[PDB]
């Protein structure tokens, strides 16, 4: 499913994660935006290190997912990586809520660091009544 910003943004709302670990709910959506345009199917293949990142969070498989052929994968999640390219995003949301409870937090995606870090982010939320 591909979301429109502002059903997005009152999604996440729903599901806690505005100030979750300190991580404003634009800098989430800042996140969505640029690793997958809203995208719940998204995926990439890391060809260099056998990996892939699913959904809408790009939620890799070597440290959070399993999808049972990435080399030496460790599953912290404890989830499938089915789970991650659902229409309903409860799952992912869980998910990006335990990457984060480690110490390095959202600067865990290379995706935030250069599209959002240091970055005027409101834009993302605007209008949308969260």
């Amino acid at each position: 499913k591909v979301f429109e910003r502002c059903e997005l943004a009152r999604t996440l709302k729903r599901l806690g994660m505005d100030g979750y670990r300190g991580i404003s709910l634009a800098n989430w959506m800042c996140l969505a935006k640029w690793d997958s345009g809203y995208n719940t199917r998204a995926t990439n293949y890391n060809a260099g290190d056998r990996s892939t990142d699913y959904g809408i969070f790009q939620i890799n498989s070597r440290y959070w997912c399993n999808d049972g052929k990435t080399p030496g994968a460790v599953n912290a999640c404890h989830l499938s990586c089915s789970a991650l390219l659902q229409d309903n995003i409860a799952d992912a949301v869980a998910c990006a809520k335990r990457v984060v409870r480690d110490p390095q937090g959202i600067r865990a995606w290379v995706a935030w660091r250069n599209r959002c870090q240091n970055r005027d982010v409101r834009q993302y939320v605007q209008g949308c009544g969260v």
